[PDB]
């Protein structure tokens, strides 16, 4: 991991560990609660976007577009560390290496993918929220995951954010979330989940 | 097809072929050009959005979310037809489904997935805009390709959106393009494929 010069500024302690670079945003959670998911070892640094520590040399040479989250993991593909942003990417890379959260048929495995980037300013954000979560609201409609039976890395891309849009004082009320139906019980089973609670907060901002 | 609602609206005259729905957008292209560049046949529909042709329930019904492009691939897994949304997930499908456009390396398959999410008013497209372009540049310095000798969905996902940037009028001035070294020459080698030319204008607006 010395070759990776991202280890100067975030050292690793445990260099046979995947090395996590992040804060807890609805993005980074991505990750976060798929490492925990998964039950991955894995070593978390929080990246202090206040510092502008996302634009050191040292960040920009795992991720030249300055965005987390991204790892590193040690025991990649031929057994040489692989360096990897792109929460989308990561989901289906740690799904991939871990044999875990996509479904068993083909078609359904694909169909899993579309839900990897599916997420006056106020007035603007509200009417977007409220439309994706219209979405979320008609796919879940008689399922218990967006994949029907399976749980899989579109809940995993998903629940941060939406857990996120409903985070402050008035959130919900102006989305309308109350009068939803679906989206509540599936969000509420999510977060039931003890991975998923123990990602929400990876790592420590 | 006919258990597919947006053949209704806009029917296969080609019931073997992959149906396009789509828009010769940076984001269209994406699929279009990987349809030319696959050589699968396929039978193309432009969706008006001037009439809100993607609002209606014969669209939704194929991608709820209201964007393009789309897919319904009559022999999909299974041999069974399989509509398919998100460009993304598109390109990683006719990728897999011909075995074309991915390097053969594995730790490099995962990182070309990175490149499928990669892309006052005036001035904040014009400084980020630039922002992505740096990044670029700095990728493809020493490089033919995004993935180096390989031409890979990661060109196929980008050249179209780097194409339209400079478009306009003034645009290119405004990025400072021809300031550029690494962009320009790979842009060239790229419009020079023939189904990249062919792509780019399907569907006919």
């Amino acid at each position: 991991l010395s070759s990776f010069p991202i280890t100067k500024r975030w050292p690793a302690q445990h260099s046979d560990r995947i090395q996590l670079y992040s804060l807890p945003t609805p993005n980074g959670v991505k990750v976060s609660i798929m490492l925990e998911e998964t039950g991955l070892p894995y070593e978390p640094h929080a990246i202090d976007f206040g510092k502008d520590h996302q634009k050191t040399p040292e960040f920009l040479s795992l991720n030249p577009n300055g965005k987390i989250p991204a790892i590193i993991d040690p025991n990649g593909p031929g057994d040489k560390p692989l360096g990897l942003f792109e929460s989308g990417a990561i989901l289906q890379y740690l799904a991939e290496k871990t044999g875990q959260f996509l479904p068993a048929d083909p078609a359904r495995r694909w169909q899993t993918l579309q839900w990897l980037h599916f997420q006056r300013p106020l007035q603007r954000y509200v009417a977007e929220s409220k439309r994706l979560l219209g979405v979320l609201e008609a796919r879940l409609d008689g399922r218990q995951w967006i994949m029907d039976a399976d749980y899989t890395i579109a809940d995993i891309a998903t629940l941060g954010w939406v857990r996120n849009l409903i985070g402050f004082y008035g959130a919900r009320e102006l989305v309308a979330f109350d009068e939803l139906t679906h989206v509540p019980a599936w969000l509420e089973r999510g977060l039931a989940r003890p991975a998923v609670q123990r990602g929400l907060e990876i790592p420590k901002r």
